[PDB]
């Protein structure tokens, strides 16, 4: 039943890359969509989506020391009725 997305936290950071780690349901997950960006821009860095099958994932291309705010989106869906889950998005400095 657990269908929100948890324990996310950050598992190690490199001086250029950061590893995100959360938490994927046990329901049928289409797929996920994980986008980041400086708070307060004109242009977001980007974003990926990924089968859900994975719980973790590596991303880089970011800078030391700045507000980082990242947001993922579950889609779960089903076969018909767009089942629009529910996007959470938290800020933090990286």
């Amino acid at each position: 039943v657990s269908d929100v997305p948890r324990d996310l936290e950050v598992v190690a950071a490199t001086p250029t890359s950061l590893l995100i780690s959360w938490d994927a349901p046990a329901v049928t997950v289409r797929y996920y969509r994980i986008t980041y960006g400086e708070t307060g821009g004109n242009s977001p860095v980007q974003e990926f989506t990924v089968p859900g099958s994975k719980s973790t994932a590596t991303i880089s291309g970011l800078k030391p020391g700045v507000d980082y705010t990242i947001t993922v989106y579950a889609v779960t869906g089903r076969g018909d009725s767009p089942a629009s889950s529910k996007p959470i998005s938290i800020n933090y400095r990286t």
